[PDB]
């Protein structure tokens, strides 16, 4: 678990804490896997659209992908409804921080600009969120309503950010650049839009088409 690395205080010592982010980065290590709840992702979507007439390049398809990200969110006890700054500025990593401690998901750029993606964290729990309801043991049989509170709200604690360590436990979890998988967003974001078994072409285009 070298998740421990990241962490300090009570955290430190929390033992279904550290069990329940090494599941976690297990599974955005394992593509496979990933890519089932992308496929999830991707059918949900699919049934969205259809039944609302719409297509993959029309504009409601981007706030149909957005209102189901925040359902699946919403499920997971997050707060109903994604932030971001008015006219897209990044906030002060210590605001940012707080919101995350407080239950709230940004967009991507309220943290660190991206020209890859804009909800690709949002995704990334969304994915753990479904992974979790198709398989309880995932994260140990919590219930998905406590999740937030159980694990990403902890990521923005003091506890969960190690000084001796250049990563903190959202970095190593969801934010860890330069690896190559989806702990890493900008690959998972260029993973999804390259689709290239032709896995989520619903989910891939609503995404290019933002």
């Amino acid at each position: 678990n070298p998740i421990k690395r990241a962490l300090q205080g009570e955290l430190l010592q929390n033992e279904p804490f550290i069990q329940l982010c090494t599941k976690i980065e297990n599974y955005l290590m394992d593509t496979e896997a990933v890519n089932e709840q992308l496929i999830e992702l991707n059918e949900q979507l699919t049934m969205r659209l259809k039944e609302k007439g719409l297509k993959p390049g029309e504009k409601g398809a981007t706030k149909q992908l957005r209102t189901l990200i925040q359902e699946i969110l919403t499920e997971a006890g997050f707060r109903e409804g994604m932030l971001q700054t008015i006219g897209n500025k990044p906030l002060a990593a210590a605001d940012f921080m707080f919101l995350v401690s407080s239950g709230f998901m940004l967009k991507d750029s309220s943290l660190r600009a991206s020209s890859h993606g804009e909800l690709t964290h949002a995704i990334q729990w969304c994915l753990i969120i479904l992974k979790r309801k198709k398989d309880s043991s995932f994260l140990e049989n919590i219930p998905t309503s406590e999740i937030c509170d159980r694990i990403y709200k902890k990521l923005g604690h003091q506890d969960s950010s190690n000084p001796n360590y250049p990563f903190t436990c959202w970095d190593v979890l969801i934010d860890k650049l330069g690896e190559i998988d989806s702990r890493s967003p900008e690959w998972l974001s260029d993973h999804i839009q390259n689709d290239e078994d032709q896995i989520f072409p619903v989910l891939r285009e609503v995404i290019k088409n933002r």
